[PDB]
């Protein structure tokens, strides 16, 4: 009721007067109130629908007027002259308007003056006037701000000619027509200052409470930052099915991002995604920059720093559905439920924000974000914005040759390309051998679906040919390839249909066997690829697609390949530091730290020898398919030897056209002709090269007729003449030809025998063949390996009578029915004292696994001075009686058993086994039949006569030492097999189904 009328704002409250009774109808008016506040942006007062309105704001710390009387609207703005509108201090605002002549004065000095447009001279609104916020923006036209007022207003008053409306009391004294929204003080109380906050590291998040509006609604803040890429804000909605060529999550979302410099609102409905670059100029430079983000439905207004931008989403969707929480600075790892979409590329790239925000406004209100940095307790996160000192990297931080760069308040380093990884290059770096015969797949939890990707990885090889990784889907063709392609490096980006592959080359002669490191970049149809530090290759694909479905990464062999029918070569090499969106695959399977890896490949580097083969004589051959030409030629192989003198490879074609390989006196000579007649490049080695040891061996000619021979360390180069390479046509011949063609070879060839000794690794122009399958022919013998012929059996190649079988790289030992362990059934096998008192383990079969047998076996190993003991005793269900037992009865071991008819024995009676030493025991029947043995004497066999049942139905259990049967066993016990488990170590690796129970230990030696 009081002499003077104020009011205190805080963001989240506001008049609302009801013009619609006596609606404003003004060919003149005046407006005046004073303000107080420290907020660059909030809405004072506003009026009107339609074309009619009057909007005053604080605008970026500038008074802010739009009146529009119907036929255009007039745009003021005072600025501050020598201080802040800001400065929490009172500040005197007058309107005067007399038709279309608008006067705006801020503290009596600071004025400006104008016209509206055309020639409409009134004022008319009906509907409501509203002081210090407002429902919304986006509804309120030629309204630059959207956030409430934050601060003190008083007497505030419209009048005109007529009716005089004193906003200010009104609200205190209360009025029919006028309504307040929220709890508002009536004098002026301090509006506390919302302090700014910094994102330290990418991952660093805040989960920001439901934005609650369907159709309309707004977001504002401000950014600070020289970080070129980061995730600011981003909240989705629920999965609504079916993107109709791949089978992905569908959801409604909207996200602001940076990629490359560059901001970006991205949002989309229900019928598709729009991005919007939000600003033509790059926005890292590190200077504090003001977003407001408004929507009316399905378009809206993007703005930084008074600049606006319209959007409209496609389709016919009007509401953005968001539901669960809404993220500011990053996104939660591993958080169950969570979807990125393929659009918000900076989702799926790993690239949380760095730098800081302030002043977080949510559909008016303001928002208190510090405060919510306390008590979700966020790691990574400072109360401060300190535009730093000194640039990190000075110090430099970076270990092993890591490119440093600056970042906002952290150095930042790249360490590809230096066989280290962490945040600043101090782990050592995993590394992988393969063979060609080896692959490492990463078959991920769930199918991803990228539309941007960077992908880094180091390599080395002596093959000009191979695959480095690649990308691999169940169900269709898509992949992005990296391999080697005739000592280049191609990246391949293929996308399936319903024109072709796109490819990219980068660097040459990289099979020097030194590493190298590819780095690959693609942003939708942009593709760039660098090797080394040499420069950089760039490729825009054609076609409109760019997304790229995929289950698994690939390397060593490509074993996903259902729809393509051929296929890069595998690789022999060595690969480190693949990464790809950030994850260091290699690294994360040797420390185990994911589930889903898949390799038999090796860790760590070894000096590969791939599938070695003996040529047992020299007069061994074998002939393959011809030679690939064509354009160029890149042959690998590597050679052990003692004879000095052999031909080693041979192909033909018309006319003089051929290429040998042979070694002469020990050096290793390279003969051809291609036209111009014969030639002879000799390797370049000191030693001969017969000296038993493995060495390596490429030759190569390129499209340039640079010919390269090398030998273990050194090249030699040669120039040839320019003749179009040419077919050949023979067979291809490898460590020999016929008897009768040496007779015949060409002149300048000098061998006269073929070549005998071990060859490895060869590679045929991008084939790696297996010599001996591959063959087309053979002559001689030809022998996998290089360690002369595998071990045979012989009588007394296992141990107790363990049984000798001969596998492809030599023999083994089955050592099942022998009670003992080890590759000759030589060492001990798991054993159990069995202690005075007695004791008992058993076997508990899961009651949906008992398994119903034909025939059974069991064998086990034994010490006693016992008469009478029960010692192994296999029980089926209840109320089922079939069983099998093994005895000592009266000092002579025996075993009964039952499957559904009468009762059968059989029984040792001459080997007395009461006697302390150690015995063992071999059972086997089938159905009515049985035998035994004990240790060595002859094997007694049983057959009942007459209708037998045959099965040993529903086994239960298995119980060793007797005690349950009231008889227990003291002693030893080893080796214990029952169809097929071996029981005693099953126990003792504490099995599930295992109890053990009584005076009962395991022997460890
Ligand atoms: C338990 O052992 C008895 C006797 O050892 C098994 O019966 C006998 O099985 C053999 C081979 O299956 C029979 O040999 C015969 O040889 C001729 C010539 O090739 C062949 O044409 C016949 O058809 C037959 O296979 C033999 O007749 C048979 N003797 C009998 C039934 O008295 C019995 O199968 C074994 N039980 C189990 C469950 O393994
Ligand atoms: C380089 O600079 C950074 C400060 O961000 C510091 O952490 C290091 O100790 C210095 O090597």
């Amino acid at each position: 009721a009081a002499e003077e009328y104020i009011a205190t704002f805080k963001g989240s409250e506001y008049f609302c007067y009801d013009l619609s009774q006596n609606p404003i109808q003004s060919s003149s008016d005046e407006i005046t109130l004073s303000f107080k506040t420290l907020q660059r942006n909030g809405l004072m007062l506003h009026t009107g629908k339609s074309a009619d309105y009057v909007n005053l704001a604080l605008k970026n710390g500038a008074v802010s007027l739009v009146i529009n009387l119907g036929s255009g609207a007039f745009e003021a703005l005072v600025e501050p002259v020598n201080g802040k509108f800001n400065d929490n201090a009172w500040h005197d605002v007058k309107v005067t308007r007399n038709l279309r002549q608008v006067t705006i004065s801020v503290d009596g000095i600071l004025t400006t003056t104008g016209y509206t447009q055309e020639d409409y001279t009134m004022l008319g609104s009906d509907d409501f006037f509203y002081v210090g916020g407002s429902p919304s923006t986006a509804d309120l036209p030629g309204s630059p701000v959207s956030n409430n007022f934050m601060g003190c207003l008083k007497e505030v008053v419209y009048k005109n000619n007529d009716v005089r409306l004193e906003l200010s009391r009104l609200a205190k004294q209360g009025d029919p027509k006028m309504k307040i929204h929220g709890v508002v003080a009536f004098k002026c109380e301090n509006v506390a200052t919302l302090d700014p906050i910094t994102f330290e590291t990418p991952e660093s998040f805040i989960s920001l409470p439901k934005w609650n509006a369907k159709k309309t609604g707004s977001i504002s803040f401000d950014f600070r930052t020289t970080e070129p890429n980061g995730l600011i804000l981003f909240s989705h909605g629920k999965p609504r099915h079916q993107a109709k060529h791949p089978q992905m999550i569908k959801v409604d979302f909207f996200a602001i991002e940076m990629l490359d410099g560059h901001l970006y609102l991205l949002l989309d409905m229900g019928s598709g995604t729009i991005k919007i670059k939000a600003l033509q100029k790059k926005v890292n430079d590190g200077e504090w920059y003001h977003v407001d983000f408004q929507r009316d439905g399905r378009s809206g207004t993007i703005s930084v720093n008074t600049l606006r931008t319209p959007y409209t989403a496609p389709g016919e969707s009007e509401i953005l559905d968001l539901d669960d929480e809404l993220y500011l600075g990053g996104l939660p790892e591993n958080k169950a439920g969570l979807v990125f979409p393929t659009e918000v590329w900076t989702a799926l790239l790993n690239y949380g924000y760095v730098g800081c925000i302030r002043d977080l406004f949510i559909d008016g209100q303001s928002k208190d974000i510090r405060q919510m940095a306390e008590v979700q307790s966020t790691a990574g996160v400072k109360p401060s914005c300190s535009r730093e000192t000194a640039k990190p990297c000075l110090s430099n931080p970076c270990k092993n040759n890591g490119m440093c760069r600056d970042g906002w308040n952290r150095y930042v380093c790249d360490c590809s390309g230096t066989g280290y990884l962490g945040r600043s290059c101090e782990r050592e770096a995993t590394v992988l051998s393969y063979d060609g015969s080896m692959f490492m797949k990463i078959q991920l939890p769930v199918v991803m679906h990228t539309e941007a990707e960077d992908v880094s990885l180091r390599f080395r090889s002596q093959r000009a040919y191979g695959i480095l990784m690649a990308t691999t889907s169940r169900d269709s063709a898509d992949t992005l390839r990296l391999e080697l392609d005739a000592g280049r490096v191609k990246l391949t980006v293929n996308l399936d249909c319903i024109k072709g592959p796109e490819t990219l080359f980068a660097g040459y002669n990289l099979n020097d066997n030194e590493w190298h490191t590819v780095r690959v970049v693609r942003r939708g149809k942009s593709l760039k690829l660098t090797v080394d530090d040499q420069q950089a290759m760039t490729g825009q694909m054609a076609g409109d697609h760019t997304r790229l479905e995929f289950h698994n990464i690939e390397t060593g062999i490509i074993t996903e390949r259902r729809y393509l029918s051929s296929v890069p070569s595998n690789f022999i090499g060595h690969l480190q530091s693949l990464t790809f969106n950030g994850m260091a695959y290699i690294d994360l399977c040797k420390n185990g730290d994911i589930d889903y890896c898949e390799l038999n490949a090796r860790f760590g580097f070894r000096n590969i020898i791939a599938d070695p083969v003996t040529f047992k004589t020299k007069s061994s051959y074998v002939a393959l398919a011809t030679l690939q030409a064509y354009t160029s030629m890149h042959l690998f192989f590597q050679f052990k030897t003692t004879s000095l003198d052999g031909l080693i490879l041979y192909n033909s074609g018309d006319g003089n056209d051929f290429i040998v390989v042979e070694l002469v006196k020990g050096y290793l000579h390279y003969v051809f002709d291609l036209g111009n007649g014969a030639n002879l490049i000799k390797g370049s080695s000191n030693k001969p090269l017969n000296d038993n040891q493995w060495h390596n061996v490429m030759i190569s000619r390129d499209t340039s007729n640079l010919h390269t021979v090398k030998i273990d360390t050194k090249i030699t180069t040669q120039i040839t003449a320019g003749a179009r390479n040419l077919d050949l046509k023979s067979d291809l011949y490898i460590g020999g030809v016929a008897k009768e063609t040496y007779k015949s070879l060409p002149k300048l060839v000098h061998a006269k025998e073929g070549f005998q000794g071990c060859l490895a690794s060869v590679d045929l122009n991008g084939r790696l063949p297996d010599l001996i399958s591959d063959a087309l022919f053979c002559n001689g013998q030809i022998e996998r390996g290089c360690e002369g012929p595998s071990t045979t059996c012989q009588e007394d190649s296992c141990s107790n009578q363990g049984v000798c079988l001969q596998q492809w790289d030599g023999f083994s030992c089955d050592c099942s029915m022998t009670s003992f362990s080890g590759p000759l059934c030589n060492d001990p096998g798991t054993t159990y004292i069995f202690s005075k008192g007695g004791g008992q383990i058993t076997y508990k079969w899961p009651p949906n696994d008992r398994p119903s047998t034909r025939a059974d076996r069991l064998a086990i190993g034994f010490s006693t001075v016992q008469k009478e003991a029960v010692l192994v005793r296999v029980d089926s269900s209840s109320g089922l009686g079939d069983y099998l037992e093994l005895h000592i009865h009266q000092g002579k071991i025996g075993v009964k058993f039952n499957v559904g008819t009468d009762d059968i024995a059989i029984e040792e009676s001459n080997a007395i086994i009461n006697d302390g030493k150690y015995h063992v025991v071999r059972f086997t029947r089938s159905g009515g039949n049985a035998t035994l043995q004990v240790d060595s004497w002859p094997v007694i066999e049983r057959y009942p006569a007459g209708r037998q049942l045959t099965i040993f139905n529903s086994q239960a259990t298995i119980i060793i030492g007797g005690k349950e049967q009231g008889q227990p066993f003291q002693g030893q016990l080893s080796g214990l097999y029952y169809n097929g488990l071996k029981v005693l170590n099953m126990a003792a690796e504490n099995d599930a189904n295992i109890a053990i129970v009584g005076n009962v230990r395991l022997l460890e030696v």
